């Protein structure tokens, strides 16, 4: 009850900033998450024993893959913490509760393979979930862990509040399917520009939370350059292993997943910044002005990839 989590001074200050990196000490990440819940939600949001048990069962259900691992889960939750703390009064009590949990759980039991590889392999999950295959699985794994004995962190909510928080989590996790991002952002662009965007409209709040989820999920592009650049190594280590597995099924992978085309990474990064990342943070900044530092950091990193192409690094 009177038991706050506290961080060393450097972490206490830098965790408030969008570009914070959670460090290489895996044993500090649970404490960092509980710290973020306590400040963004409250010390009363969750029973500490139940929250601690939930966190450790979530950790156990992330795999030892290069990128889609427990460090990614906590990194994506931190970017959501920074958005929530910079937009104090815009979000409901249930949204605060649901969204950090959603971020921690959003890639549960990821195998390091895309939806497209599961469909080509004919994985059983591709028959159970025909679209957003991995994301339906991540939500299914989240409900499983919530139903373990002593893992119900939402136990104090009414039956209808419980259904509402699980619906926030489900939509927030499905929104992390990048295939769905393009259309969501275009609709938000039109709504903002014609002045029809209304944050009391539930279907509009859903779209804005979906964009927050894309923004948090892609947040490696908003870090200091050395973090951005070293995270890109882990991203491609997964993609290139998927490309190898495409070659084993007798399918030429796309260049993004073919280790033989490593030389083209710098130009592939430019495409990605221009087609996905910069548009994401641009629309997010229009809707939520205090998220502008994410956009500024993304533009700084585009400029670094442009230097790499010019042979200036
Ligand atoms: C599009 N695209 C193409 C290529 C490419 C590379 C090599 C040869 C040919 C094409 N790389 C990307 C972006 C990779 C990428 C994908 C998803 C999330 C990412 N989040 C951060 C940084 N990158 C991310
Ligand atoms: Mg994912
Ligand atoms: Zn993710």
């Amino acid at each position: 009850g009177l038991m706050q989590f506290t961080l060393p001074v450097r972490l206490c200050k830098e965790i408030e900033l969008f570009h914070f990196d959670i460090g290489p000490f895996e044993n500090m990440w649970p404490g960092i998450f509980v710290y973020m819940v306590h400040r963004s939600c409250g010390t009363s949001c969750f029973e500490l024993e139940k929250l601690c048990r939930f966190i450790m069962s979530v950790k156990k259900n992330y795999r030892r893959v290069p990128y889609h691992n427990w460090k990614h889960a906590v990194t994506v939750a931190h970017c959501m913490y920074a958005i929530l703390q910079n937009n104090h009064t815009l979000f409901t009590d249930l949204e605060r509760k649901g969204l950090l949990i959603a971020c921690l759980c959003h890639d549960l039991d990821h195998r390091g393979f895309s939806n497209s590889y599961l469909q080509k392999f004919d994985h059983p999950l591709a028959a159970l979930y025909s679209t957003s295959t991995m994301e339906q699985h991540h939500f299914s794994q989240t409900v499983s862990i919530l139903q373990l004995e002593g893992h119900n962190i939402f136990s104090t909510l009414s039956s209808s509040e419980y259904e509402q928080v699980l619906e926030i989590i489900r939509k927030a996790i499905i929104a992390t399917d990048l295939a769905l991002y393009f259309g969501n952002r275009k609709q938000l662009e039109e709504m903002y520009q014609t002045g029809s965007l209304n944050l009391n409209n539930q279907s509009h709040r859903d779209r804005v939370i979906g964009l927050m989820m894309t923004a948090c999920d892609l947040c490696s592009v908003t870090k200091l350059w050395p973090v951005t650049k070293l995270t890109a190594n882990d991203i491609y280590a997964e993609f290139w292993a998927e490309g190898d597995e495409m070659k084993k099924l007798g399918i030429q992978p796309i260049p993004m997943m073919d280790r033989d085309k490593k030389d083209e990474v710098p130009q592939g990064q430019l495409g990605f910044y221009n087609a996905v990342a910069i548009p994401c943070y641009t629309t997010l900044t229009q809707i939520l002005p205090p998220t502008e530092p994410l956009l500024k950091a993304c533009r700084d990193n585009l400029s670094q990839w442009e230097k790499v192409i010019r042979g200036e690094e």
